[PDB]
């Protein structure tokens, strides 16, 4: 059932809750005995927001292997994402680890270091050519190589140096500032442009390992990022555009990880923002 008509169906009946709750009851349920661990509870932002043992990141080392993130494999459209949480003090040295470990050319953010006058993420890159930032606890070092700020988001360069073999990689920071403290965007448009800035880049291209996203628990605005780049992706290789199925996608991707899309709002914004994108990809 096209989904622009499966769209206006919800809107006039008014059932965004009710859909967005069948998928909360249809969702995987599936252990997560590392990240409840005594010893990793100062490593996780929130006590609700875990990931599966079976799909979470380790990191390479014997020590603690423990990290908030998330590999979100797709067959079909042949991507693959990381989904974390927003690094906390402790955990800044242990992102930039699974960075270089992953070797990922990209990291999206999604929220801002401060909203609601509280903080959602660690200050965890430099904001000053000059004064680089070092992670003793894993031995790596980042330098602001350039910034380029726009009005609805800013790209920034950034060098990482593995201390260790003094090997360096460019690091593209994707940084969306312009989401609102509360609700969800009225337009898609500022969105789905980032979209293809952080696709223009090569970030998310099989050539580089997954791109890193993270909003503040990494399931709302990170699931709806990645929901719509696999749902414009698969309207590209199929013969019928209209065998897309949006829930059936974002079920396959909560067997990965736990809540993504967190209200119905969100869920909303996911089929505006996948609507609008396919008429410039089906051919415009
Ligand atoms: N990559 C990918 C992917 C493609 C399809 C998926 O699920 C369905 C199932 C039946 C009809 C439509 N979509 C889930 C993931």
């Amino acid at each position: 059932m096209e989904m622009e008509k499966e769209f206006e169906q919800i809107d006039k009946s008014g059932s965004w809750a009710a859909i967005y709750q069948d998928i909360r009851h249809e969702a995987s349920d599936f252990p997560s005995r590392v990240a409840k661990l005594p010893k990793n509870k100062n490593r996780n932002r929130y006590r609700d927001v875990s990931p599966f043992d079976h799909s979470r990141i380790k990191l390479h080392q014997e020590d603690n292997d423990y990290i908030n993130a998330s590999l979100i494999k797709m067959e079909e459209a042949q991507r693959s994402y990381i989904l974390t949480q927003g690094p906390l003090p402790n955990t800044v040295g242990h992102f930039w680890e699974m960075v270089w470990e992953q070797k990922s050319r990209g990291v999206v953010m999604l929220n801002r270091v401060m909203e609601k006058g509280s903080l959602k993420c660690a200050q965890y890159w430099p904001q000053k050519e000059e004064k680089e930032m070092i992670f003793e606890d894993t031995n790596l070092k980042l330098t602001l190589i350039s910034e380029d700020i726009k009005s609805y988001y800013t790209v920034r360069q950034l060098e990482l140096e593995n201390l260790t073999t003094q090997e360096t990689r460019e690091i593209l920071h994707f940084h969306y500032t312009t989401w609102p403290d509360f609700g969800v965007p009225e337009s898609p448009a500022s969105f789905l442009n980032f979209l293809f800035k952080v696709r223009e880049s090569g970030s998310l291209s099989p050539e580089h390992g997954p791109v890193v996203v993270h909003c503040s628990a990494g399931i709302g605005r990170s699931g709806t990022f990645c929901l719509a780049d696999t749902c414009l992706l698969l309207m590209d290789k199929r013969k019928d555009p209209s065998s897309v199925d949006i829930k059936k996608v974002l079920l396959e991707m909560r067997k990965f990880r736990m809540g993504l899309i967190q209200t119905a709002d969100q869920l909303r914004f996911s089929y505006l923002a996948v609507i609008e994108g396919a008429k410039f990809i089906m051919g415009d």
